């Protein structure tokens, strides 16, 4: 039927000691609440309501959806005050489902998983054992059906035996929701409001409580302090180096292996070690590329073979370009089949020609290259200049825009030019 | 006595999903059907038969040995299958020796001690012991020895119990294995000739069967998708990087050390952070490599020391030199003792002279330089070029091959030259 | 009371297989003794005796302390003749703690504890609990109370139970340790002076013997081969990485970051991959710091960003700088605030202005640059040259020092300048 997540972000974060609110602070790339509202909208939720207690201003800032609400915890009363404060968003028909964003590794699977468990009029909850519980509610089964769930400190000595913790993710029913939250109090030590009330509510009213479980601990793992999320962070790429490899794209040192995004592979693509990937890289068949490489919202053609310690970032290339050793791509490259780019070269907004080398110490600057042109060693641009097919320019020339050259024109050593050139001209 | 190897690359790779066939897919720089060639020569194998079913044009074209003895496997019906297609070529007074090239670190001193265990008329079998065996064919054994060989599947259940389980490699005179192999029959649910049932036939004839066991699990481990292969690449790795650490080298972080091929230290040679090897290179004593260097094909002389990020192919070095940081080395470069190679500099078949230093944003092409040479910031050569002893070139000085230079000559920043120059004559 | 240190660098170092003496060799970028002496001087010791029999020269050259006193172990006769030979420095009144130069890691609070735990007229043995003891000397213990020191040789069968074992380390009154040091033997296989007698010593003469226990057991670990120094390496990074992530500096991945010395970091610092900090590194709030960096002795303002594989070496950056990506400082660069360095571009004892910009293929030598200056892409300086405030320079020039250049100048591409330039004068 319909849903709707809600993402609780109103956990302060003073462990982090960060100016930034916890939950916007990245894994891969992607801050860890946005891995949360990716997972949301996958699943097809209607809405997302957010429940943010601090930095208002940074949260709206960043993350923009269309379906994204807004709810304030006016204080951090616990789990239980911020469900009642999304509440009377609710739709009785829809499942709300109960999210976390600190908690970026939670699976798409997992939490399909959890909606066909629940019971209707009923409640599922995603639980995980623990070779060691301490400190966590533990699961109190009967007959094995669930009954309510059991905090660490009110626990008996048999209910600290328990393997079976909650992880706080659960799933019913809109209007059960609106129901169980009213009859929530905060008669308790802390003065909280404990989401893990309503579960007992529900057995007591006779409806059942069905448990799931992740497939992995660390869908369920949440951060509270910057090394948690360095964890999570080496946990999310070698889970992502794994696919990849199964997947027929080799990674020379799958640890020395960064993914920021998505990446849409070919055939036999090969990846050396220290490799950062971000945005959304497309590479074609039997690409290479080489040690310590960063490729950013970049397309790379068919065979393409990109050069240790290169940096390219919004470029385009087409099939069987080579650049590299120390190539940089500034974002508007571009290169047509057989170009190469050479080392100690940069390239902004331009376009280098088919079988067209810039092998040396050159800028290109807001340029057009020709076909097989070839770009002489120490080449500069001044930035638009344009250069027609055939062309050979000199060492250490340079060309001041807006400067065009002709097809065919052959360029002397050292020259400098300021004026158009005609086509076959020789020019010193 | 004499002996031969069979290599078996029948097996096909579809889940590495490639285009290459799987046996030739390199782990560390080398394919692992190579590795397996590599220890056959060491163990002095008079042939190589290698047992192929698909791929042959890309075999034949990697793949060169003047001992390299290519069998057609023209269906995949099984090992046994496979070793009858080799059988032909089996000497009987040879022993023969069964490996994969699927399994790239089998170590040749392994292999050596089961040639000594094979009884003679007999059988030699590597077998290994594992936690969990399943869906492995179990070594039984009656009063101590050998009997044969249980697939999982016709497993009973105490046989399921059994430790110990088949490698798959084993070594049996030349004229036993043909005549074992003659007998081997398909009448099986898989309709596939398994080479394990000679095992049983060796008993069954009264000879012995001796079991030998691996050093490593790696080294009896095989390859059938990326990953695999992705974790072998660091097995082998992390071993060789122990080596040369009890040997004398240093390394700084042994996991991000990478050798593709043969290394000869010196003493005291430090080696920084993601440092890649490749080829073979020969370092001196007390040689320096900075974090991320690339060296392949190269030697170094003693008390050089390489800044990081330096890339350098197919380099000759003298001793004292000093490269980096950023610098780059195409083949064929060559430096004298002293001389110093700056950042985003770049030599191609060039020769930099004894304490002669090439600073900054310098490409040399096709050149030679005399010694005490300073190179001034920005020089540029459009290759041949020659310089005399004790020149100094100023800032962004180009050069026009053929331009030869005298010694002592002094040249003009900016200066193009395209004539020769005197000795001892200023230049601008 | 008052303290001095025993260093022993006695013990020679041929699994080492190296021309400098083992203590010397580096861990995180200093001599693992000078790890021990640094503890020492932390925990106010008055003296720091070294017991060297080896590699004097070097020993002396490389270290270098106001208290440092240098006592010669002529022979390599075992830890208690060592200890003889700086006995007659050791003052009545102060406490003498044993140290090895070869166990860097030991941590200065845990030496902190074992001063307390000392009884007076008695010692205080550090000592560990292994899960396998196998040749290490066994504390033996009546009633809960210290009584001796086994060797593994001479230690019984029920002895080769005992999980607790010796470490080495030790604390002693100063007479105490004169009285029992002359009753030191000899008499056994090995015809040492072992020092782990004095402890039954002190219990024939009533007197008690206290241990402590290190929090890891990498703090006891001791190098004796170049591998085990790489596992003390990654061991001392990793735990310096956990402290920072704790401490509010995010580490991209904890596993590749090398830290070199020390690090002031303000709040919200970003460090990604492969990053090497040496020296003394101050980093600002909101400093980001790209893949592949290494910053050495240099501060960098709040709000700077490092662009991935620059390097930078005693280089002085105000706020909001930027730099990078391949950018290069040469020790005494300097940038004011708002300013630029670009790919390919070297500065060495050079200034650039608030909000100037050197973008590409630029070297800066002995140069001050005023503010809002606009380098050109391939200016190269052959160096004192000073620019005034608001020039702009065209790309590929060259500036002769000692050339100084008017405020608001403006100068031509491929322009050579010798001479000084009056203000607001356009040259070429």
């Amino acid at each position: 039927s319909a849903m709707s997540v809600v993402i609780l972000a109103a956990g302060k974060g003073t462990r982090m000691y960060s100016d930034l609110p916890k939950v916007l602070h990245t894994l891969a790339g992607k801050p860890m609440v946005q891995h949360v509202i990716d997972a949301a909208k996958d699943l097809g939720a209607a809405a997302v309501h957010l429940v943010y207690g601090h930095g208002g201003d940074l949260l709206r800032q960043t993350l923009h959806e269309d379906n994204l609400n807004w709810v304030l915890q006016a204080e951090q009363l616990g789990t239980g005050h911020a469900m009642q404060q999304a509440a009377p968003f609710f739709s009785d028909d829809e499942d709300i489902l109960m999210l976390y964003g600190d908690v970026p590794l939670i699976s798409v699977e997992t939490l399909q998983r959890l909606r066909a468990a629940k019971p209707q009029g009923g409640i599922g909850l995603l639980t995980v054992k623990l070779d060691d519980p301490t400190g966590y509610g533990r699961i109190t089964r009967e007959n094995g059906q669930v009954t309510g769930i059991v905090e660490h400190k009110d626990a008996s000595e048999a209910q600290r035996q328990i393997q079976e913790i909650n992880t706080g993710i659960l799933v019913a029913n809109g209007a059960d929701l609106k129901r169980w939250l009213a009859k929530l109090t905060n008669n308790n030590a802390q003065g909280e409001y404990y989401i893990t009330d309503i579960i007992a509510m529900a057995y007591q009213e006779g409806h059942e409580i069905v448990a799931v479980h992740p497939q992995r601990l660390s869908e369920v793992e949440g951060v509270n302090n910057r090394l948690q999320l360095a964890r999570l962070e080496r946990v999310y790429q070698s889970e992502q180096a794994e696919k990849l490899l199964l997947a027929g794209v080799m990674l020379r040192d799958p640890a020395r292996f960064d993914l920021r995004g998505v990446l849409k592979h070919g055939r036999d693509v090969e990846i050396d070690t220290n490799v950062i990937l971000q945005g959304h890289v497309v590479l074609g068949d039997r690409v290479k590329i080489g040690a310590g490489c960063v490729i950013k919202d970049s397309v790379i053609g068919d065979d393409c073979e990109i050069s240790p310690y290169s940096v390219v970032e919004d470029a385009q290339l087409q099939a069987a370009c080579t650049i590299g050793p120390f190539a940089r791509l500034r974002p508007g490259a571009e290169l047509l089949e057989g170009a190469h780019v050479g080392n100690f070269v940069e390239m902004k907004k331009a376009r280098l020609g088919k079988g067209s080398k810039a092998g040396h110490l050159s800028y290109l600057g807001d340029a057009e290259i020709g076909d097989n042109v070839n770009i002489g060693a120490g080449t500069i641009t001044c930035n638009k200049t344009i250069i027609g097919d055939d062309v050979f320019v000199g060492s250490d020339t340079q060309l001041v825009a807006p400067v065009s050259v002709g097809n065919g024109v052959t360029i002397a050593a050292g020259t400098t030019v300021t004026r158009n050139i005609a086509d076959n001209e020789l020019v010193l």
